[PDB]
């Protein structure tokens, strides 16, 4: 089981062709008949080793670590010949030879080897790869989990030499773009997390990731997603090159991956290979002992007694297979030893064209510094040859991160793999033709957007969580963080950002007062209409005579002003009305005193009356200092988080010492009237006035008392007030035209 | 550079000796000498191996990975003899040559190689060590921060295949016990975090996790120590063997690790070593050529022109070194070796004693079978054979785990090592002669245990860590994690498990009640007191002839009554007190009623004072029934969270529906009494009788609707019910008296 055609020198290469029960038929022989076409496409090529026969002898390794180096041993023990091997196509399996070949100082190019561990040039000095390294493969999956804004991952790794270094890679750049990983965990073959169900369990613990970076191996993704349908559930699976685009990994569950995002390395592919290798028959193959039964395990063939036998019209066109990514990989990386081992036939002997005495040692360390920075053209197969396609190694021996972006579209029955999108600078995938699992843009955060109305982002102590939590409803939400007050007498609007002041209310709509008292008021006006007959019809009564006449026109008149200036009392306030309602209540209860203390020596005494006419003002001018020295404008009384009520620009006691400028006066009027108790005059003095002198003035030290006790304030004041005179209108001075008439 | 003595067998060996600066002088060259000791201790003792000389074939590792490979083609490239190897004493250098010796088949025998991968015995089916693995290490780092109940850590693990796969078996088995890492890292040399000030600062930035799992390599726990005393701080450094019991770590850092607690490997060493590498004089040194320039580079001397030339007096006695702990282990594992090639000799070629045709090939497969079973007694120089010291490999070819807990007790001035503990079942370590950093026992959890007066455990969706909260002060904190409330009239204790009843108040203390109203009602007592000159003393009055002489022993008793009634409002509640109550204020408005709307029809007038003096029991009777029908006990009212005010059993409108039976009686008291308004009969009935018709029983209905307004109730209801009788005691009752005398 090894192939061995000869040569003048000798190229290497270990394949992985066995898995021994499969025989891969994807990464494996449809890759050994690509580097055997281009060893078969370098002897009839001129001017690129003329004359020089190259010779293969490959080997398989079964994809497994411990025997490749049983395999590896083939080409060195004729050494305790060969010019370099073609490396290993996967990477636990081209560590442990690049540990072995380097005593020998034979050079090794891989091919697929993407890992991270085999650019450190200390140890493995003799290994360029033609596949750029992992640490470009975090960066194709920091910058696809920003672009769709998921932060609340859940990353899953396989052990060994590729996931553990290829995801201690992503976690120091997930924790760089804001990107919170939940769960990391291994799912390794060597009693980790082995039971494959005991591992989507705890993918399927948290509800709020279903965005599954999955960076396992090609083994752990037919063994994560044939336990991903049984145990029924669905994510967005965003896989490295692990999963690839293979499109035999997904053979039998077809509907549960139906959303995946994952990312081949991008590559133009060879067209010479669909005309060589689609026409290699199990008759016409002689040289490989592999592909005798590969169209045996792949037709589902046989030639003990199984199904169908090859019919010889059984052949592999376009319909069975699609060219695999890695195969342009494959004809570069073996051009590359082919340039090596020209341009150094162009330096030690030009003069022959066959192998002188000079190059057949093949001085290894020699091999590798003539070769390490020799760029070239191109696989010659390729068209457009300055736009991307220059093979170049760079100072560790690598490629260049060209990064496709797949999906998995099940549009047209046959579920298809199908590109989006680029690398290298850009992230230029199209959102027009993404399907996903359950057709929408999953989201994955840890916490939810909440209502702008009371909450507000807290964070504790992370970046990627955070909780929305309810606010005061008199602040506004302006850092989007914590919400903050604006004060007493403005409401925040629907934005949350500003806040819009408030009036008082309508007082004067009805509030139970605007008809009442009012109505009261309006018989108000009727109180100096029923006095209007003493007034001017009936001036010359004998009883008026022997009264105070000119008194009344002092006692009357005020009392109709007195149910005047309730109406103060009603309207808007202003500097016309709430400071005329301070210049009111003194000009209202400069009648109640001057009647009742003053007519006490005037209706029951004018000689002295120009004294009692002169005392309305003698108080009322101090009185008119304080309606004119302090602030007489308006104020806005602000109760707990809704209150805009605008009394003036007064104090209680404000106006109590107003009342105490008049009533105090009114407090010795029946003290200086007690004395005609028994005795009256023309029957008035001692059965209407002393009734005036207690019945009337003790309503004005009841409600009186009571108006710094309201909130309010609505009648105690303004009715109260105006029913205090209608007793003194009417039971002293409306009194006396009920015997009149 | 290599030991080549002669031997019919071979033994390989390859030791850790250069660093290729230093000679390492405590794991390397007092390794050799001992292996080499047990070779030349084994061709003098007969009985094993006897006329079968062995031979060494030794190289250096470099104490690197990949320079033991070109070491170890040394015993092979013969092969394209060996034995057998002695292994590798560090863990990568024997991982990469269990890679090379296996396809030979030849076995290998380590001797310190703690790493977990080296138990996969499907690839390194060639290699038995006698040193436990690292899984029994990590379940004495969590059995070791379980016993001081250290939660909060800080993982630090240098990379590699010792570190990387021994730290991802302790957060595996401290996720297990409750153990909660906050920070874990690398620090390997290969571009991760190399800079060791930025890890050391890292560590920093918690300040509560002050014990730190160090599960480096012996590389990074020389440059992790001097680079946490530069950047001066201190922690409780626990560490694997990595660290172990090593005098060389800590040559000039003596102050920063004195409270470090690290565990080596249980050895009760070899007691013939002492009489053998202390007699090893660089004069009559022969073999090795390492040592010959290790007491140059030990004791500082020289052999250009450096410091002090050696005298020949300087010797290596136990004032210099001290004996390595895996010295038991070289010598044992190297006896296992020498019993195998034994029991093999006995079983092929008995007959002969030297070296047969059937054990000259050296059948390396079936020298593995015949030896990993292989128990034996033990290295004959350790006595208390039975008491555990016999060597015996399990089916993957360990020792058994027995770990020593070492302690860095800086207390003799030289800053020594000093046991303390046990493990394999018990973690025996006493706690009386570990010294600590700042000599006390140090705390890393989570969050801080609080005060027991409000405080919660709140762990929001993690156990490592809550937090503590203030609850309401009315509840208990029963379960420790969510106080709960016990309710109202009973107050929590200083527990805060249980709550404690209280009483309702001294009401009878003061109040500004127990000296105001009874001092009153101190007068009350004088009522009838100077009532009682009509009463028996001037009985025949003519005024009271023709007044209720039989009405005024109903009409002022019962005013004394009135004045006694207020005592039982003071007094304890109770059914001989608060019921009494309510057959007292019946009995109290029992004469307001019956002297007022009564009298007159009485003392305003026998005929019908019979029906008069049936009138008080009219609705008593009835006023007896609801003070004896419903509960007439007790009641406690409960306002806002201190409250226990004990009222009687009824309500406000309870005492109002008997009021309501008595002051309807009094309501048209004077609407009956309004007719004798100017007409008297003996100047008392139209001067006296209607003063308390309109003033006495109008205190009836001003303080009465009060009383269901107040909230302690003290004097609105217990004086005014007294001084509403005064008016009626002496307006009326004892104002005949004051025209009599
Ligand atoms: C089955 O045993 C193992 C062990 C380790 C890895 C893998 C594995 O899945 N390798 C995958 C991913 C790859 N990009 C790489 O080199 O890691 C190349 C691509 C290829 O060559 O076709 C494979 C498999
Ligand atoms: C300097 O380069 C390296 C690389 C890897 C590990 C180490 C290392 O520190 N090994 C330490 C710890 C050990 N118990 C083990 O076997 O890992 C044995 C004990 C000994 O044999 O004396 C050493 C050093
Ligand atoms: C997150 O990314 C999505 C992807 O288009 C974008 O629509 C959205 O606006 C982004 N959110 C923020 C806050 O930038
Ligand atoms: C935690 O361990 C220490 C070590 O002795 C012990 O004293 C303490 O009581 C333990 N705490 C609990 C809650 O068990």
């Amino acid at each position: 089981r090894e192939i061995k055609i000869e040569g003048d020198l000798v190229l290497g290469g270990l394949f992985p062709i066995n898995e021994c029960g499969r025989i891969n038929e994807d990464r494996g022989i449809q890759r050994l008949e690509a580097m055997l076409f281009a060893i078969d496409e370098i002897n009839k090529d001129d001017y690129l080793l003329p004359g020089v026969k190259l010779g293969v002898h490959i080997l398989d390794t079964c994809s497994r670590d411990t025997y490749a180096l049983e395999q590896s041993l083939e080409f060195v023990r004729a050494s305790l010949l060969i010019a370099g091997v073609i490396g290993g196509s996967y990477s636990s399996v081209s560590i442990q030879v690049a540990n072995l070949l380097r005593l020998f100082q034979i050079p090794q190019i891989s091919y697929a080897s993407t890992s991270a561990k085999l650019s450190d040039k200390s140890r493995y000095d003799y290994f360029a790869r033609t596949v750029p390294p992992d640490f470009y493969q975090a960066k194709a999956m920091a910058e696809i989990l920003r672009f769709f804004n998921w932060t609340y991952v859940s990353t899953v790794a396989s052990e060994g030499d590729y996931g553990e270094t290829g995801i201690e890679a992503f976690e120091q750049e997930a924790r760089l773009r804001n990107i919170c990983i939940a769960t990391a965990e291994k799912v390794g073959r060597s009693n980790i997390r082995k039971s494959y169900d005991s591992v989507i369990r705890e993918l399927l613990q948290k509800p709020n990731a279903r965005v599954v970076v999955l960076f396992m191996r090609s083994d752990d993704s037919r063994e994560l997603i044939a336990a991903a349908s049984r145990a029924n559930a669905s994510f967005t699976w965003v896989a490295s090159d692990g999963w690839g685009a293979q499109e035999s990994i997904i053979k039998g569950s077809e509907h549960v991956a139906y959303g995946a995002i994952t990312l081949e390395l991008a590559s133009q592919p060879v067209r010479q290979f669909d005309r060589y290798f689609q026409s290699l028959n199990p008759y016409n193959n002689h040289r490989n002992p592999w592909f005798r039964d590969f169209w045996e395990q792949k037709f589902q063939c046989s030639l003990r007694n199984h199904r169908r036998v090859c019919d010889k019209h059984l052949a592999i066109d376009s319909s069975n297979y699609e060219q695999e990514s890695k195969i342009m990989f494959v004809v570069n990386a073996v051009y590359a030893m082919a340039h090596a081992l020209h341009k150094m036939q162009r330096t030690l002997c030009p003069n022959t064209t066959k192998l002188c005495d000079a190059m057949k040692i093949l001085d290894g360390k020699k091999l590798y510094k003539d070769y390490l920075l020799k760029i070239n053209f191109t696989a010659p197969f390729n068209p457009n040859k300055d736009a991307d396609s220059i093979v170049k190694f760079d100072t560790f021996g690598d490629g260049m991160g060209r990064y496709n972006v797949f999906n998995f579209q099940n549009v047209g029955g046959k579920y298809s793999y199908l590109k989006v999108g680029h690398w290298a600078e850009t992230l230029s995938l199209d959102v027009n033709s993404i399907h996903w699992s359950r057709n929408s843009v999953p989201t994955s955060q840890c916490s939810d957007p909440c209502a702008p109305n009371e909450m507000k982002n807290m964070q504790p102590g992370d970046v990627c969580c955070w909780i929305c939590i309810p606010c005061e409803p008199y602040e506004y939400l302006a850092d989007e963080f914590t919400c903050m007050d604006c004060g007493s007498g403005q409401w925040p609007t629907a934005d949350l950002t500003g806040c819009y002041d408030l009036p008082e209310d309508y007082i004067r709509w009805e509030d139970a007062w605007a008809i009442g008292p009012v109505t009261i008021a309006c018989l108000g006006f009727m109180c100096t209409c029923m006095v209007v007959t003493v007034f001017i019809k009936h001036n010359n009564t004998p009883l008026v005579k022997a009264s105070g006449r000119e008194l009344c026109y002092i006692l009357l008149f005020g009392v109709g002003l007195s149910y005047c200036m309730t109406f103060f009392f009603i309207a808007k306030p202003s500097p016309v009305i709430c400071a005329l309602r301070r210049l009111g209540l003194g000009s209202s209860f400069a009648i109640c005193y001057s009647a009742l203390l003053t007519k006490t020596n005037c209706i029951a005494r004018q000689v002295f009356i120009c004294l009692g006419l002169i005392l309305v003002q003698i108080v009322m001018v101090s009185v008119w200092l304080i309606l004119e020295a302090p602030g007489t404008r308006r104020y806005t009384l602000a109760e707990k988080r809704e209150t805009v009520i605008l009394k003036c620009n007064v104090k209680d006691s404000s106006m109590l010492i107003s009342l105490t400028y008049d009533v105090i006066l009114v407090i010795l009027c029946t003290v200086y009237a007690f004395k005609t108790r028994k005795c009256p005059e023309n029957f008035n003095e001692a059965k209407f006035i002393g009734f005036t002198m207690y019945t009337t003035c003790i309503i004005w030290l009841a409600f009186l008392p009571i108006f710094y006790v309201t909130s309010s304030d609505y009648r105690v004041q303004t009715t109260t007030m105006c029913i205090s005179v209608s007793l003194s209108g009417f039971v002293v001075l409306g009194c006396l035209f009920a015997p009149k008439v």
